């Protein structure tokens, strides 16, 4: 009997670090991704990553039911939520641009917890992890849609911890920034963030560790939280951003 | 000339405290409310509060447009947002119950700012105030929809402050709890909160001031922020909750 | 006729607090290190005939002197200052942190410790600390000053929980980029309004792209001390103009 | 090659969980304690815990120097700081009661980092962990000294992360509450917190997981952070408090 995890949007953001490290820790890892609606994309992923179990199901209720049918139960949920950040002055958005952000970044993790929480509560075990964003900690101007939706997700995780603790289910939010996402455009691909001088310099300026975060670092945190080694952190919002933000110092002070 | 303010949902939550004090400060206060769809309700309100200017418009763009047409411009927006709090374990909600909360508590203030920001930015003046909630500061268990949507609104306000400051527009969020709402059910009506002993005792336990907050206190803060006397607070989330939460102390320690 | 105390009145948030509290009708007893000298006290008294400078320096003696002269202390504005010294952590002396915590934590604690009994007995009073917004977004190499200010913020918030039962609100106002006119604590006119590089820095790091004014600080102090919005008790106010502005990605405009 | 850790006040608070788990992870763990001034107490500890290395040094600079001399360097500092919480109304404290709290809970971790940072910066490696408190997250009334000093330490850790990241040195604060401390009075000994029904009931009410945190959970987090597996969390303040605080709900709602 292996523990079963679900990682959503596995090709993007914190998906690969989460899935790879959870598998290394002995989980069966069912993986969701928009591309897995296509048989060829699902099978290519299954061939490259024989330790992972890509699923074709897209919608929350269908995904939870399919993983429960295939593997018995869902022990760990990693809601690795993504949406394209679009920078606009507030008056240049359409209201639908905010609705799109809240559907992808708040309603979707809510729907996944809504669909899985009953089976976890009945057996009094489970772990729920949202991958959110550190942007609420220090917003950039002109990203009001994405940034506020991510904060809704952070508070959703914290609020859920208060009710699910009675059932021995920890709930966590991991909010990254400057997390290297390799080939994925969500949100710091190798090109340009490791390849272009202006981007390399920006990352050195705005993070304390002066580098991007790695998929391994994100995955190590995900597997540590899912292990049951430190459930007493339930309710935490983790800022996985390398010491971002670095705050501009007065004139004359060095870099 | 007169400064013009908009107070939404004026019959509820922080509506009357805001509208009455803004009018005392010399604003023309255009008032929105769902009941003003009915001519008899609008006219009854106008007769009781002849210093206030109730509008029939319901949707955010049409409300901004109607106030702008009637009075020239909108100087102060008070987005007094409401939604009925419904307590449920996460798995007992419908997903639509979260969508309803986000629409009412996040999308609506976004849409109002989206509709009014251009006119404020063009003249480089204006004030934006969201009435949100202090529940994200200390969530109750089983209120995950309402609580997380309110946090999204708080971050929306803070994020907007970063872009609108360049146009001399402060943005504030006032997050109440235990605010006496008189005859309004949103969220602490006189009955039961001043009349039933168990409720009086609860409020004495969980607030530092051991009382409900008053509409006058809320209105004083709204008019102070709208006055242009302290624009340098832009980006603040105010916790208007009387020292809530009081945290349960160890056995043997007194009330 | 309500009585206020404003400490370190020549510096930081002192003048804005004292001037606006007097405009609101308070008798404003003013403390300052320079008032140990009669000539400096009397010059201040002549320039500001609406203010009442005191010579007393230590917390117990100051509270006692104001209570004797004016009956009671209704409003305490602990306007605390210390010179920010930037060092790598290993280049400080431990005494440099001790000095910061004495000036920025122990001192407001001692003033509340000295005045709280009289406020509690009559169930009225207002306590305001002027602290700092540096904990909200620390600069590197200011660990002493920044962490002491955070201690003061939590002290205010913790005190609100016990003093609310006695109808005494407690607030912390944490500024940054507050114009301090001729005081070096912490943004004097020269260089912050006069040197182009400093003007440009303020435009970059605040959302309102300017220093905050003494009038804005004083308006908040008088508003809180008025009893018009006691239900904010426990608040830490970030009076920093939308600071911090967070550096955006390459190619995005200023 | 063996990494070297220092755990202070090892007999108390998070001392044993930290030291035991770091030793299991392969660190040489030098241990400080006030009782180690006595040769008999140091030797008794060495006999019971032969995998740990108790030191007699008491003062911060002399402790760093003694561990560096004995083992070559200090790779991990765990500043496990303690002070007896004394509840008083603000006017009943002596000012010295606050000075004692700041000296023990702020000056002491500062002094330890001040003494060790140069050797870490020179080799561009090291980890700094403060064990602080979650009391600033939700203060009890009448504990203003201890609570505010702990907040100063949390900010000290966060501020230090901004400068030490350039040297590849993460800085963390772990702020517990309701951490079972076994035989130590700091701060939740087995008697009364597992033996007396009133105390057992209090813990069930005020934490989401309805139990004390374990030394194992604390030690797992300390060893995880010190492993270099997730340096990108630098600057984090961890709330290790089981979902504390639970916020009192309205009359009529169940516990
Ligand atoms: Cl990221
Ligand atoms: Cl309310
Ligand atoms: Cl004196
Ligand atoms: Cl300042
Ligand atoms: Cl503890
Ligand atoms: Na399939
Ligand atoms: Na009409
Ligand atoms: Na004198
Ligand atoms: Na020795």
């Amino acid at each position: 009997s292996h523990a079963t995890a679900i990682v959503t949007n596995v090709k993007h953001f914190g998906g690969m670090g989460s899935a790879l490290r959870l598998s290394e820790a002995g989980h069966t890892v069912a993986c969701h991704d928009e591309s897995f609606k296509q048989k060829d994309e699902l099978e290519a992923f299954a061939e490259t990553y024989p330790q992972l179990k890509p699923m074709s199901e897209q919608e929350p209720a269908e995904l939870i039911e399919a993983v429960t049918s295939a593997y018995g139960q869902v022990d760990v949920l990693v809601s690795n939520d993504i949406f394209a950040p679009e920078f606009q002055p507030i008056d240049k958005y359409a209201v639908e641009d905010y609705r799109g952000a809240v559907e992808a970044l708040q309603i979707r993790p809510f729907a996944l917890v809504n669909a899985v929480a009953s089976q976890m509560k009945k057996r009094k075990s489970g772990h729920i992890i949202f991958i959110t964003s550190a942007t609420p900690f220090g917003p950039w101007k002109e990203l009001s849609t994405y940034t506020s939706a991510r904060a809704g997700a952070n508070t959703l995780a914290n609020a859920l911890s208060k009710e699910l603790g009675e059932y021995n289910i920890p709930v966590f939010a991991i909010g990254p920034n400057y997390l290297h996402s390799e080939d994925s455009p969500y949100f710091y691909p190798t090109e340009p963030w490791k390849t272009n001088p202006e981007h390399v310099a920006h990352v050195k300026k705005v993070t304390a560790l002066q580098r991007l975060g790695t998929q391994k670092e994100l995955g190590e945190l995900v597997a540590f939280l899912a292990s049951g080694s430190c459930d007493y952190l339930t309710g935490q919002v983790f800022w996985l951003a390398g010491g971002f933000p670095m705050i501009e110092r007065w004139p004359g002070m060095p870099e």
